[PDB]
């Protein structure tokens, strides 16, 4: 490795914590994730559990607010890496996520090691929804689709801007557009990588666990950066 120190933290598989703290009309809700990150193959693998029993939400509308240092960067293109060159101390990642004749979820998140773990804690805010809309009225198909993700550097804020649209198939046929805008800014004080305009290409599978009794997500992912 030979572009950032962050990079030696991510060789092998390493311990993921995910803990949401949401809140969305009214309803107050807890996600706890817990998995494994192998980013030389870009890939998670993460339980999500309800732990304040049903979700409010459906679960597709929480996948992205549910850590892009996972990404796989190939060699040519780990110059651009700046999710990895913020750590141990990590980096803030804030969203809006406009949903299509719908309300927004507002997100901060903090990603940075806690000793050996990589940890993403989270809040979110659902503002304006429908009672009856797809998301409070859980009217989302149980999946995810393949999305590219937009990123570009924001020099002034010595981080990034990103971007990205979320396609989620309604129950029935339909398309639920969220309309993602992301920034991300350091925690600490050492050198990150601001990169070059590229994105992420990004894979998911979201299952079920047969033996499970909570109100839960089985989660596999495989993201790579393309330029």
């Amino acid at each position: 490795h030979h572009h950032s120190k962050g990079e030696e933290l991510f060789t092998g598989i390493v311990p993921v914590l995910i803990e949401l703290d949401g809140d969305v009309h009214g309803h107050k809700f807890s996600v706890r994730g817990e998995g494994e990150g192998d980013a030389d193959y870009g890939k998670l693998e993460i339980k999500f559990i309800c732990t304040t029993g049903k979700l409010p939400v459906p679960w597709p509308t929480l996948v992205t607010t549910l850590i892009l240092c996972f990404a796989r960067y190939p060699e040519h293109m780990k110059m651009n890496d700046f999710f990895k060159s913020a750590m141990p101390e990590g980096y803030i990642q804030e969203r809006t996520i406009f949903f299509q004749d719908d309300g927004k979820y507002k997100t901060r998140g903090e990603v940075k090691f806690e000793g050996d773990t990589l940890v993403n804690r989270i809040e979110l805010k659902g503002m304006d929804f429908k009672e009856d809309g797809n998301i409070l009225g859980h009217k989302l198909e149980y999946n995810f689709n393949s999305h590219n993700v937009y990123i570009m550097p924001d020099k002034a804020n010595n981080g990034l801007k990103v971007n990205f649209k979320i396609r989620h198939n309604i129950e029935g046929g339909g398309v639920q557009l969220a309309d993602h805008y992301q920034t991300n800014v350091p925690l600490g004080d050492g050198p990150v990588l601001i990169p070059i305009n590229h994105y992420l290409s990004c894979q998911t599978a979201i299952s079920k666990d047969r033996n499970e009794t909570r109100d839960h997500m089985v989660f596999l992912e495989f993201f790579s950066a393309c330029g």
